[PDB]
């Protein structure tokens, strides 16, 4: 048995990661706990479109490289988040449409991936393209209005820019096998495999809460996507109230699926969370371990 999350996951050939924010790196409790416990890092905001290309053709990697360097200095691998998304676009990109937008999307992917070529193990190439609800439709955005092929174009561009990276599609509310959103994602991945569109992984954000609760059929979802020929990953896990039982169930679901790469929790302490009022993480505000921490560690250790 191992005494830290990352080391315990590594015994099954998997990882246990977190989200890191550059503004929190002066807090010694945060950096020492994150350093000890996790073997994979995602930048919370610093690799988004607005942060990396604030003006067209003018790239800024200062904050992104602060997070990247912290990770490598502390023995962690890095997941890149995210290259093409409807949210957090800089103003200059919000103003573009059609072919002009398509070329700017391509240039953005090429510029960011070139800076990190061979250094980032997984990329969230496209994020959150499906609508919520019963339709299974694509979400409305400038990207989607440019044509249904925008997602395929982003993946083909990314494969050529860095052939060593695993390329993921990432979304939320896609964990329950019976939901229309889940089935729309399934049909997209099946079509991409038939037609030779490069896609290596699917990311399940796994934001579980009262409106989008955990279901035992999550294991069925993971197995059915893996059977299409993709790896699966849990990318932004948090659970309202941090119940020990649900945290253990999600961990066991990943361990039961041969192509489940690992789990990232979306922050360190409850006070670091984007939804801090829902106390949804594994560490208390003082850095102490919650009951859910013990349930996850025990599941990883068998």
């Amino acid at each position: 048995a191992e005494s830290t999350l990352g080391a315990a996951a590594a015994q099954s050939g998997r990882y246990f990661g977190t989200a890191i924010a550059s503004g929190r790196l002066s807090d010694s409790t945060y950096t020492s706990i994150a350093g000890r416990e996790f073997n994979m890092v995602t930048a919370e905001n610093e690799m988004k479109i607005d942060a990396t290309e604030p003006q067209r053709g003018q790239f800024n990697f200062s904050s992104a490289d602060r997070v990247y360097n912290w990770a490598v200095q502390n023995g962690k691998q890095v997941r890149g988040h995210t290259l093409a998304w409807h949210s957090q676009q800089p103003g200059w990109m919000q103003s573009l449409s059609g072919s002009a937008l398509r070329q700017a999307m391509i240039d953005h992917i090429n510029g960011v991936m070139a800076h990190y070529k061979g250094k980032i193990v997984q990329w969230d190439v496209v994020n959150e393209a499906f609508a919520d609800g019963s339709s299974g439709a694509r979400r409305d955005s400038n990207l989607q209005r440019s044509g249904n092929d925008w997602i395929e174009v982003a993946f083909r561009t990314a494969r050529a820019a860095d052939p060593s990276a695993k390329l993921c599609y990432n979304d939320y509310n896609v964990e329950n096998w019976t939901w229309a959103k889940t089935q729309a994602m399934y049909n997209m991945v099946r079509d991409f495999k038939q037609r030779g569109v490069p896609i290596d992984c699917v990311g399940f954000q796994s934001h579980f809460n009262s409106g989008s609760p955990y279901n035992s059929n999550f294991r069925t979802t993971l197995q059915n996507f893996a059977a299409l020929g993709v790896d699966v990953a849990i990318t932004e896990l948090d659970i309202q109230g941090a119940p020990a039982s649900t945290y253990a169930n999600v961990t066991n679901d990943c361990l039961a699926v041969s192509r489940c790469l690992g789990i990232t929790v979306w922050g360190v302490r409850d006070s670091d969370s984007w939804r801090s009022e829902q106390t949804p993480l594994l560490f208390n505000n003082d850095g102490s371990k919650k009951a859910a921490y013990t349930a996850v560690l025990d599941a990883l250790n068998g």
